[PDB]
């Protein structure tokens, strides 16, 4: 295991591949092209701590993907990793894992086609053995599938953001990945509209640069806890969730939740009102994880 | 961290502030005054183990607070801690955390006003940085907000109690709080009506003095797992939950659950029937935690 | 603790009791006889790793029990353990734990009667102090109670299997049981119909011999995470759950879930469609546990 890690260290030594933009375009009323990369990219996960992350597109978690319910995805993965194969598993899709979530070799590309027939906030991740290693090293993200008939509370929502929770462990350390507590637990935000922040899973960015909102607004968060290993007790300080849709399916409706339990890979659409000006921490209420980085901020102003 | 803990030890050495009763009174059809303390109080959490707890009112978890849906709370915190600032975060309320959940200095008081517009079983806790430290040291509790229109099963309920789950760690040890397994996991009960028990989070009291009920009764428990860190798999041995309302919101109705998953800070209203005389253990079904203290007893008699 | 374990080692040394079939028969429209054993049986939980398991009937998890909603169970436990008392707790039943879930001494039998009035997928386990020790050593299983009025989606289901998740720790090590990470986390399958596999909780069997299905089929899994200690993030790779019934109660209906959060002892009925030929991994998405064994396979063929 650690001999392989020593070999990995030599092969990825000095490798820092600049982020490559996600490419997407609609090619039919129910067909969409998506082109992503697997690449090796240095990310500062805490001040003074660089993690040479295994990523989609040089982000960890990876870039946001948004499609409509009923879209068939024509997906291409370009593997830029000089030595490790990589793959893609979208939780949104119906696919044959052994035919459609297969490995793409270093310096090669693979193309796969599958439908997204279910609305919600789905995890995506690399599906290459050991899957734990590929996820823990940074190969995770979110795909949102917009419901054909929306959510019953759509008209009430004033502003929206995407938040993702993930853990970071000791660098490419399989023993730690399997047996150790996370070194950091973090939130990131991925842009839905021009001007939205787009950040990586780190301990600081969403504290230094809070998400922004106005007094009185109803805020929707599309959220997913990608793990790899921990569950999340999602809570926004100073408010209560008016409405919650588990995994973002409109049918899984809950009301007036203080805290939303998310399994590893679990998602939700949560909506809440901010009644007063100020800064509202966003946490996992498992406070050991909050202490290890998992606190984002929402700054609410009159204007 | 441990130099600060050594300084903390010196400052709280010999400090054992006797419990001070919660003070509450209604001042209008939708307005209620609540007066609490932050204080340092020795609690026996296991036989032979004294924890010099950071508390509200000399109890850990703190005293029960009950209000009605739609009540505005006029809250005062009197900080009796000679050296550490403290604050209050009620999960029931809509408030500006940076204006309304702010620190109160040693030997000072602070007053804050906010509405409780949502029914349920909410965690409250100290919101002072590091929040993990303040919660782990004992600054947690429950506020119940009674629904305007009750619960659909109100008429079926024969008896009710409040139960709270919490963990205890190595004394004021931030490394342990962040990285270690809990030393003890415990239940406590807080009084709803005269004659109800009112206990602290310890490994023994609810075993030695079980909650009481009669054969055939439908029992309601208002429950919250305050953590700080663990989730709870709440189960009453020998019965099944007839009805469950997640976070105590009447809309989040489940039926016939064997076990209720609670996130850290998660609450519920659970209802079950005890059909035969005997003693019924109440557990988290995460049995490592049950073994470390988290078993309460319900003694059911013909009379 | 470890002196008792040393004494236990001597007493169970060389003991390997061959599996004994479950015995069940219906004795009335709403009355069923069930006869089980407690016995000590060597199980290979990972290649080269024998665990001298404490079991019901020489299986760990124990044999599947299926009854109808409203059945009263006349249950007999025959304790074959030469030295340790054992008992039975069925989560399906209403019973007095202190009268009905009581210990049966070595080489004795006990008979208990109680109703199963609630539909669902319930854990059963030994209830002998320390309960953690008896569960961790292998005394867990599932009882299914079939709903009187079925599930609304019954007509859509093409094939069904039972899956159970459990952990294994260091052998009969109470310190590890309470404080340590699981050494292995595993799935097993228990037969519902002739020809179904029936396996023990190990890291390999459901990989080497996948569950079988046909292209296009809707599959139902009756699932329970028996722990003892961990929660489960249940996910089938390459599909989405069309319908989920929490604890197998028809009322607790969710739709379009990617992943189902199960507490320790938590169950569910989950249904999903497999659209393409291939092999579909079944995991807990807490990937440290998946890496430590918790991956089963579903092989889907045209025929
Ligand atoms: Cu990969
Ligand atoms: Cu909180
Ligand atoms: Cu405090
Ligand atoms: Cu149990
Ligand atoms: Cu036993
Ligand atoms: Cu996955
Ligand atoms: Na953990
Ligand atoms: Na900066
Ligand atoms: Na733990
Ligand atoms: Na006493
Ligand atoms: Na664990
Ligand atoms: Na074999
Ligand atoms: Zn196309
Ligand atoms: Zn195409
Ligand atoms: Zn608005
Ligand atoms: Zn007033
Ligand atoms: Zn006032
Ligand atoms: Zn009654
Ligand atoms: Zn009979
Ligand atoms: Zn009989
Ligand atoms: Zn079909």
């Amino acid at each position: 295991t650690q001999q392989s890690a020593a070999n990995m260290l030599a092969a990825h030594k000095g490798v820092n591949q600049a982020p490559v933009p996600l490419k997407m375009e609609r090619v039919g009323p129910h067909d969409v092209h998506i082109e992503m990369t697997a690449q090796i990219t240095d990310i500062e996960i805490d001040k003074g701590k660089i993690y040479k992350a295994w990523t989609f597109n040089g982000q960890a978690p990876g870039p946001l993907v948004v499609v409509n319910e009923g879209d068939t995805i024509h997906f291409t993965l370009k593997n830029m990793d000089p030595v490790v194969p990589h793959s893609m598993d979208f939780h949104a899709v119906h696919a044959s894992p052994s035919k459609d979530f297969i490995d793409v070799m270093p310096n090669k590309s693979g193309t796969f086609t599958y439908p997204a027939n279910k609305p919600g906030v789905f995890m995506y991740h690399c599906g290459t053995k050991p899957v734990l290693q590929h996820i823990a090293n940074g190969m995770h993200g979110v795909i949102i599938v917009k419901p054909k008939n929306g959510y019953p509370t759509d008209k009430e929502v004033d502003r929206e953001y995407v938040l993702i929770q993930n853990e970071w462990y000791k660098y490419n350390d399989m023993n730690d990945f399997q047996n150790g507590v996370p070194s950091y637990v973090v939130f990131s935000s991925k842009a839905l509209k021009p001007g939205d922040p787009n950040t990586n899973g780190d301990t600081f960015t969403l504290k230094e640069k809070p998400l922004l909102a106005k007094v009185g607004e109803k805020i929707r968060l599309y959220i997913n806890n990608v793990g790899p290993n921990e569950v999340s007790s999602f809570h926004v300080v100073g408010t209560v969730f008016d409405d919650v849709y588990l995994d973002g399916n409109p049918n899984n409706h809950l009301q007036g939740m203080q805290t939303v339990m998310l399994p590893a890979s679990g998602g939700a659409v949560v909506e809440f009102t901010v009644t007063r000006p100020g800064t509202y921490p966003i946490v996992t209420h498992q406070f050991n994880h909050a202490q290890k980085g998992a606190v984002a901020m929402l700054k609410v102003t009159e204007t």
